[PDB]
C-alpha cells in the first residue's frame, strides 16, 4: 500500500551514469577535504566511511578512494578502513560486489587494509550503529522520496511533480521531501561520530526555482503519449506513472536548521547551489554527432528513471512487455533529442554537514 | 575465469527447503549461546560484531543470531550496538537476505532495537572483515563447499559427489583442496576474531565409518540424471561436466591444521563433536505414512542446495528456460524415486568451537 520508487537498472547503470559522475565531481573535493581534517577514532579502531545510496557502486569508487588516500596520510597503513555501502533491499548488491572485486579502480585493489560491506535497508531509518561513522557520503540519492505521498493526486499529465499544475500534488510531494530530509538528517546525526562529517550531493532547484532537464522532460512525456497513441501503453497505466523525485531549493535544505543553525546535533558547514556542466551538449558542440547526443541523454534517463515507470505497467517487471516498453521508450527519447539538440540545466546542491 | 566455482543456493526455494539444515544445526546453537556469555567485547563506540559466514537467504541465521544477542543483552546495556555481518559469495541473492531480515517476524531486527545488519559478498577463503573486530563467529553448512573444482582434477565420470567416485586421483585432488581451504578459512578467521573470541562451525562430516551419508538420495540423484540423458533432456557431455564441489571432513581432517601441539594461526579447538542428525523426514514418514511428502521433502532439500551447481554445467545459460525445466524435472524424478522406497538416511555432521588466544 506504500508505493516506493524502483532502484536503478542494474544492467545499464554503470555505463549510463557519466552525467551523475561529472556532476558529483566538485563534491569529491569537499569529501577529500573533510577526510583531511575530521577527528578520528582512537587507534587502532577501524575508521568507518558510509556511502548512502550506492546503486551498482561505479560512481562511488572515486569519492571512496579520495577519502581513503587522505586518511592514509593520517593513520598507520595497517589500520582498518571499513566502507559501508547502503541502498534499498531490492538494489542489485551482486552487481555492487562484482564492481568491488573486478573494477581496477576499486579501493579494495588499491588499499590492502580497506574493507567493504553493504546495507540493504532504507536510509530514512537508522541503519548503522550510533557514533561510528567518521565520514558520510551521499550522491544523487536523497532526491528520491521514501514514497509517493499518501492520498496525493494522480499526476494526470506529467511524470515529474515540478512540471505538474496540480497544486495539491505539489504540496504533498514538498511535504514528503521535507519529512524525508528531516528523517535523513536525524538518523545520520545519530550514526556519525562526534565531530564527523557528511557530504551530500542532490538534485536542486536553480536560482530561478527551476527543476531543469526541460528538453529531456518534454521528450519523455511526448514519447509516453506516443505509446498510448500506438496502443503500446494503456491510458490508465500512463496516469499511474510518477517519478518520486523532488529537487530541493536552498531554503528547503536549510529548513531543519533555521534559525539557530542546528538540527539533531548537525549543522551546515558549507552549502553550494550550482549548475553542473552539460557534458553531452559540450560533446555535441565539438563533434556534431546528434545521434550520440540523443543516445547519451536517453541512456541516462533509462537507467535512473525507467524502472520506476515500468513498475506502473499492468504486467510484471520481469514480463517481456516491460523490457519492450523500456527499450522503445529509450529509442523514442533518443530520436526526439537527436532531432533538435539543446543545452540543459543540471541544478545541483552540495552540502558539508558536521556533527557536534 | 578458468577457476570453476560452485553455485549459490536457489534463493527462490532455499528458505522453504532448508528445514533439514535448520534441524541439524540446532545443537551448535547451544555452543554459540554459551560462547556469547563470556567472549570479550570491543571498546566503545565499536559495535559488538557477530559474523555469519555463509548466510544464503538468511532464513537459518535468525535463531543462532537471536540466541547470541539474548545472551549479550544479559551482559551489556540495551542501547549497546550489536552488528551482525552476514557473509557469502558475490552472486548470492542479498536482496532475498535483506527481505528476510525485514519481513520475517523471527528476524533479530524485530526483536532487538539496537541490533544492526550488514552483508559481505566476498569469498570467506580470504580475509573479509577488519582484524580483531569479531567477538563471535558462526558458520553452518557452508565450509563443506570447496573454493573451486581442483585444478587438473579428472572429470567425475559416473558421479557428482567425490566420496562416491572410484577415481583415486580425483579423490586425492578434492581432499587436498579441502585441506587447503580449511587452513585458509582458519587463517583468516584467526585474524578477524578478537583475542579470546569464539567461532562455532557446523559442517558436513564423514561418520565413524568414514561414510558420506545420504546414500539413498545419492543413488536417486545419479539415477535421475541418467534418466534425463537417456530421455534426451540432458547431453552426455553436460552430465560428464557435472560435479558438486562439496567435501565432507573426518575428525582427523578437521584436526589436521592443529596437530600435534593444538594450535593453528592463533586458534585452537575447544570442543569438537561428530554426530548424525536425526532424520526428521524419515521420522515423519514413520508417523504419517505419506510417501509422497517424504519424497518431496528430500527432493526439495537437494534442489535448493545442489541443483544450481548442476545447472551451471548446462550448455544453455542459467537464466535459460531449459535450465529451469532441468531443475524442475530433476526434482520430480528424485522425489518419485524416494517416495517409491522410503528409507532412513545418515546425515553426518561435525560441530566445533574454536577459540582465539587471549
Ligand atoms: N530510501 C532509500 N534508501 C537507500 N537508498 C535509496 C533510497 N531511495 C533511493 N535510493 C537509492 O539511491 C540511488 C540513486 S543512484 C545514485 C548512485 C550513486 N551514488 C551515484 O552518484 O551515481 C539508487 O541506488 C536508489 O536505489
Ligand atoms: N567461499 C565461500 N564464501 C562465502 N560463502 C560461501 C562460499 N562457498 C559457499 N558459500 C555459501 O555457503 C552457503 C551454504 S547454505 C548454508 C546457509 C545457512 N548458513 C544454513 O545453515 O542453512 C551458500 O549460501 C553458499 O553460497
Ligand atoms: C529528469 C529527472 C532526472 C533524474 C535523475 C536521477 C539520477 C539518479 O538518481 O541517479
Ligand atoms: C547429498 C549432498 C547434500 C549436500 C547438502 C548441502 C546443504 C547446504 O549447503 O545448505
Amino acid at each position: 500500500v506504500v508505493v516506493r520508487p524502483a532502484p536503478m537498472e542494474s544492467a545499464t547503470y554503470s555505463q549510463s551514469s557519466r552525467l551523475q559522475a561529472a556532476g558529483l565531481s566538485p563534491a569529491i573535493t569537499l569529501f577529500e577535504k573533510a577526510a583531511q581534517t575530521v577527528p578520528l577514532p582512537d587507534a587502532p579502531q577501524p575508521v568507518v566511511i558510509a556511502d548512502y545510496g550506492v546503486a551498482t557502486g561505479h560512481n562511488s569508487l572515486k569519492p571512496m578512494m579520495a577519502a581513503i588516500n587522505a586518511l592514509r596520510r593520517r593513520i598507520r597503513e595497517d589500520r582498518a578502513i571499513m566502507v559501508a555501502h547502503t541502498d534499498v533491499p531490492d538494489n542489485d548488491f551482486t552487481a555492487l560486489f562484482r564492481t568491488l572485486a573486478d573494477d581496477p579502480d576499486s579501493y579494495l585493489h588499491h588499499d590492502s587494509a580497506s574493507f567493504a560491506s553493504a546495507v540493504g535497508r532504507s536510509f530514512y531509518t537508522q541503519i548503522l550503529p550510533s557514533n561510528t561513522v567518521s565520514l558520510g557520503w551521499s550522491s544523487w540519492a536523497i532526491q528520491w522520496l521514501s514514497r509517493i505521498p499518501a492520498g496525493a493526486p494522480e499526476l494526470t499529465d506529467h511524470v515529474q511533480v515540478a512540471y505538474s499544475k496540480d497544486e495539491r500534488a505539489r504540496a504533498a510531494y514538498a511535504h514528503q521531501a521535507a519529512t524525508d530530509w528531516q528523517d535523513f538528517l536525524a538518523f545520520r546525526g545519530r550514526e556519525l561520530c562526534p565531530g564527523g562529517r557528511l557530504v551530500v550531493l542532490t538534485m536542486a532547484l536553480d536560482e530561478h526555482g527551476h527543476f531543469g532537464y526541460r528538453p529531456m522532460n518534454d521528450a519523455l512525456v511526448a514519447a509516453l503519449n506516443d505509446q498510448v497513441r500506438d496502443g503500446l501503453l494503456r491510458p490508465e497505466e500512463l496516469r499511474r506513472m510518477a517519478i518520486p523525485v523532488v529537487a530541493r531549493a536552498e531554503k528547503d535544505l536549510r529548513a531543519p536548521f533555521a534559525p539557530r543553525g542546528w538540527f539533531e546535533g548537525l549543522t551546515i558547514e558549507q552549502l553550494d547551489v550550482f549548475n553542473a556542466e552539460d557534458r553531452f551538449w559540450a560533446a555535441f558542440q565539438s563533434d556534431g554527432d546528434a545521434e550520440s547526443f540523443g543516445a547519451q541523454w536517453a541512456g541516462f534517463a533509462r537507467a535512473a528513471l525507467f524502472p520506476t515507470l515500468a513498475a506502473a505497467l499492468d504486467c510484471g517487471t520481469g514480463d517481456p512487455r516491460a523490457t519492450a516498453f523500456i527499450e522503445q521508450l529509450e529509442a523514442s527519447v533518443a530520436d526526439r533529442l537527436a532531432s533538435q539538440p539543446e543545452p540543459m540545466r543540471i541544478p545541483l546542491a552540495s552540502l558539508v554537514l558536521a556533527k557536534r
